[PDB]
């Protein structure tokens, strides 16, 4: 996505999304229909 689009979707930035445990980067992903 573009980095617009992700901040939508996730409610920050990619920056701040990376910051969280990986597990729950992929969890987060996954429920949203994501990889």
């Amino acid at each position: 996505l573009s980095d617009e689009d992700f901040k939508a979707v996730f409610g920050m930035t990619r920056s701040a999304f990376a910051n969280l445990p990986l597990w729950k980067q992929q969890h987060l992903k996954k429920e949203k229909g994501l990889f």
